[PDB]
């Protein structure tokens, strides 16, 4: 391909373009997640920010991947960006569960890419994923599990009451 | 009449005058709300200060209007200010809804004036309302919507406990 | 409850939703333009940054629209995001031209919305578009026009040397 | 094998001693490249420094390897250093192709070593290369690829004018 391409597999190149579309997509759902909680009849500032922060994280990811793509001599190819799975995310636990579900999916794609790069004998690619993606995913998933356990501990009949306290005392305005 | 009056219909003039009386009535009802929640047998500092800040926000309102009336060459014309609708305002949710009604009524009146202003092709009056009133209302009403929602979430058999947690963790005696 | 909604038309709500989609799309294409110029075979850092900044602009653009939608009582309704109309953008003059048309489509969509809100007699929507959008587009299109004029002024047979000077002296790696 | 040597293959050990000779060799070519452009009849300070900087880097390279060699318990075995391939590198585009070709050779040596260490089940060596070498080469090659492209763009006939503008506006005496 380019004058710089060296030991960069045609498969992995296609594989990353795929991952960037996945992250773009992920980002899109968090954006949705974020404004959902900003609705006057949901009003959970704390959780809203939580998701907006995540949307930016996802953005940083695909931008990170796109930068890498250009460094290895690969050519970025864009695709449509599927709209989020839902339009209304019910209550916080529901939002979290979905968010985690999404992250596990994202983590798997990462493990898959790594496995491929490992196969096509791509040490720079594997190193890249481990440095900027693998540990990030593990930590976010742990964090979400913690949130889940906590939200569950605040379950009904004092459901609403617990959802409020969780946004105030854990998610916090900040 | 006045040496400065130009393109200022006598209708918007009487209308602004009517609007300052409205804002005077609103501010007065917010004063009532504030001291009701300062009562020893209600004692919710956070909501009392919430309403007192609103009495200020309305006072700024009619003052800003009287200031404009003069800038255009109109003449102020004060009328009696009716006492607030209620002497007692029940609980936070009740008080908030009352506030919500009051603000929506106020927003309608702002929108009516803006219509009259466009009918009398008065571009200054219209811009004046958009810069210092319309968005202010949109935002205040949006915030009350959030409080109203968050309060309904705290409702139920432990409503009293929720009312306290809201005054502490959201309105905050700050 | 969307008990806050007042004077917000159902058709404008849909139009704003449609506008955010148009902004999500514009952002997307700028994301594409952005990394294209980062390619080792295009290698024009100056223009790459120029477009990456525009994607951020459009991003803040649609995020601003969503924030408003909720403030009015509207509901965000996301759709698929169509991929950029191109995979490669040729040379600077070509890209700039593409961006310009994108900006005009946008400006047009904004003017159309203002027209609708005006018709639906929604002063807040109108003030909002005039405040955060209309002037920004004009200033941006004028800037683009200026670059076009300058790039053209740097036309062949030494257009290659001209394209390098522009990125160095006008866009600047900053 | 000394008191510290552990899981440190004799193959990889010989590999590194060979690699430092390669970096020592690369270093030497850059000194040659660096001073050629310092000639009164070439006079291109910007490129001269770009190469003296690359020599500095290669020095850090082999030094990092020697420092590593001792940490694993291996012994350094030095050899003669082959003189640079050329004595005059012609023009900026000629040198860059040279350096590019040099870096590619080096990056291949790295990837090879990684494969060997990976094969001899040596995790520390692998990690060491990913952390201090692979990504550096990827960045430098992408870098040189941009320079080449920008050089080719400043093509001809004004190769002379374009070669001066590149050394002034891209490489910079700074
Ligand atoms: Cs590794
Ligand atoms: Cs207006
Ligand atoms: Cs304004
Ligand atoms: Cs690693
Ligand atoms: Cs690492």
């Amino acid at each position: 391909s380019s004058q710089i391409r060296q030991n960069y597999s045609t498969d992995v190149e296609a594989a990353v373009n795929s991952l960037v579309n996945l992250y773009l997509q992920a980002s899109y759902t968090y954006l949705s997640l974020g404004f959902y909680f900003d609705r006057d009849d949901v009003a959970l500032e704390g959780v809203s920010h939580f998701f907006r922060e995540l949307a930016e994280e996802k953005r940083e990811g695909y931008e990170r991947l796109l930068k890498m793509q250009n460094q290895r001599g690969g050519r970025a190819l864009f695709q449509d960006i599927k709209k989020p799975a839902e339009d209304e995310w019910g209550k916080t636990p529901d939002a979290m569960k979905a968010a985690m579900a999404l992250e596990k999916k994202l983590n798997q794609a990462l493990l898959d890419l790594h496995a491929l790069g490992s196969a096509r004998t791509d040490p720079h690619l594997c190193d890249f994923l481990e440095t900027h993606f693998l540990d990030e995913e593990v930590k976010l998933i742990k964090k979400m599990g913690d949130h889940l356990t906590n939200l569950h501990r605040l379950g009904g009949p004092e459901a609403g009451l617990g959802e409020y306290l969780f946004e105030r005392l854990t998610l916090k305005h900040d």
